């Protein structure tokens, strides 16, 4: 019934757990476990200072290359963010090396163009893009419309992970314009002109692939959830974040932020509230490598739970362990890493989003939640 | 001629590597050096805030020798310690499970016993004693005094070391601390009582028994060193603390202040000092473990420079490395330790009292060193 487009998801452990295997580093994985367990060290290790989880760590890139602009369908490899309302590619005047080997924009090629001009710069994480709005027909899957974009000149200070990564440019799946412009994002502007049935869109993240999900359009296919759906209200005008007291066993952070994102990898928690936990739970941080490892039969770990004003969201330990198959399958990461963005912030990333379909609805300024059902 | 006594020497890193044996943690030990080395991650490892060296516990060299006190002259193992200024033995009086093992001292059993009864507390690294004082006859090689020394009644404080160690009480060789105490030391004593030719001791360290060394009190033993014997005034009225320039590599502080003491088992340097010298000299800290190990076949490791006003002294890397023999015989360990003791400060232990013949001499408010004669 309605748009579902597929996107593939590079998954940051991936690299690591491949690095681990090419240099030979499972005995000292292994090693680095035992020792906490040979109890000589006392404390269990859980990083420092310049041992620690990076946000580079938890970002889990969504592509998606069937997307096209332009009368002659200029194709383009995207990433989703769901933390801003952008849509940019890179300009064919593009002169950065950064640009050199990407899928490039060409005004001149596409009779559906209409100039803009107005030069504008946004600021990532990451770093910066500079160019100027353009307007053209976008498409995606079956949707096409003319739509307001950047179209970047400069990607000089998005080094070096513009340069190192796979895609051209970036589709805004949330709700501010990064820019001095004020352009709706291209949900709300599809809505707008009346091409889909709600300012909405959905995240299915089957349990079974983790390094696929689909992105649903301006609708709720009931075929991807079962149970209740229940909905709860943003507490920003610009985030997908809503208010929920959070449960890590009997660690309790009343009235915490939580960050609804399948961009990021794991759960994310404040260092001094995630470091409580896993030394109740024996998990530990293999030194300088991103990996927070326990035993797979760890009994002491518990179902978190996520309570609202009206609802109870509960996650259960297989959603946010994964045994390390090709080193000890005794052994079990944790999708659960320490980050630090104020006093009471979390991230419910993708494990959260394997066990929960989630409905992103900007006319209802609320983020909606079902148990997935597992095709 | 003067008065000589030998002692056994306890040095804490064999305790350390046999217990890393004991656990089984050979292999940690080598994948843990083969993951740092390999510059996977950074340039690591050097430790950190949840990484750190104990110095009371990871340093503790012991010097311990026999004295007997009273006029049935009862025997006792003292640590020869240049860092303080009392004499303590434990007491019949004392209860402790730590003093159910060692020689305790019974004044009712001599004749030259005279009461004092005032109680102390006094510290030894991150432990303390608790006592009273009493005044008896010390022997100490061919040399007899009365003298006021410490009978200890609560040793509780001073655990796990105390049960865990040879000697029964410790022989201060240091400096008289008023704000701790008015007596003087025993050598100071001697020489006040006109026992000895002057105030001053000496250590050497044979090469050829290394368990083994020699404590000359009175005067210097022409036959114990080579060369000339050069004289350092204290820059310090408490401690044997010396003025130097030192060399660690290319890495130069000036206007250090270097203590010679009988009680640390390695030369200390400032952290941000010594972390500069080891990260250039592929020099890694063992996660968790007290050990700095690098590679036996390193030859980028220099001989260490101190430098007075007059004088230069040396150290090459066979003073300040060892193999791991029993680990891995082609990684070798460096008797060098990060702690920061106060502003520039180093400490002076026994990698630089096994080369140099150290002199300690009260009345000239020195210190000197010649190199130790050795075949």
């Amino acid at each position: 019934k309605h748009t579902t487009i597929g996107f593939k998801i590079d998954r940051p452990h991936d690299k690591v757990l491949s690095s681990v295997l090419k240099n030979k580093l499972s005995t000292y994985v292994k090693e680095s476990f035992k020792f906490f367990k040979s109890g000589y060290a006392q404390k269990g290790y859980l990083g420092s200072e310049n041992d620690s989880i990076e946000l580079d760590d938890v970002a889990n890139l969504m592509f998606y290359g069937e997307g096209q602009i332009g009368t002659n369908k200029q194709p383009f490899m995207f990433i989703f963010d769901t933390g801003s309302a952008n849509l940019w590619v890179p300009s064919v005047n593009c002169d950065s090396i950064g640009c050199s080997t990407k899928h490039l924009y060409d005004a001149s090629a596409s009779k559906s163009y209409e100039k803009d001009g107005t030069k504008v710069e946004i600021s990532y994480g990451s770093g910066t893009v500079r160019g100027y709005f353009s307007k053209d027909v976008i498409s995606l899957g079956d949707l096409s419309l003319p739509y307001k974009f950047i179209e970047v000149t400069d990607a000089d200070d998005l080094e070096p992970i513009y340069s190192g990564s796979e895609f051209d440019g970036i589709l805004g799946l949330g709700w501010k314009d990064l820019s001095i412009g004020s352009i709706d994002p291209v949900v709300v502007e599809l809505k707008k002109q009346n091409k889909i049935d709600n300012a909405l869109f959905t995240f299915y993240l089957p349990v079974h692939d983790k390094h696929v999900g689909y992105l649903t359009i301006g609708g709720i296919e009931s075929d991807f959830y079962e149970g209740p759906l229940t909905y709860e209200k943003l507490n920003h005008d610009l985030y997908w974040q809503i208010d929920l007291d959070i449960h890590f066993g009997k660690y309790v952070m009343q009235k915490a932020n939580a960050v609804v994102d399948s961009g990021t990898s794991t759960i994310t928690a404040p260092t001094s509230f995630l470091n409580k936990f896993f030394r109740d739970m024996n998990v530990i941080k293999v030194p300088f490598l991103p990996l927070y490892v326990t035993t797979c039969d760890n009994d002491d770990l518990p179902t978190l739970e996520f309570h609202s004003r009206n609802n109870k969201y509960t996650l259960e330990p297989e959603f946010y362990m994964d045994p390390l198959s090709d080193i000890d399958p005794a052994l079990c990461m944790l999708y659960i890493l320490p980050v630090d963005i104020d006093d009471n912030t979390f991230i419910l990333g993708d494990p959260f989003m394997r066990k929960y379909f989630t409905v992103f609805d900007y006319e209802k300024e609320s983020v909606g939640f079902a148990v997935a059902k597992n095709l």
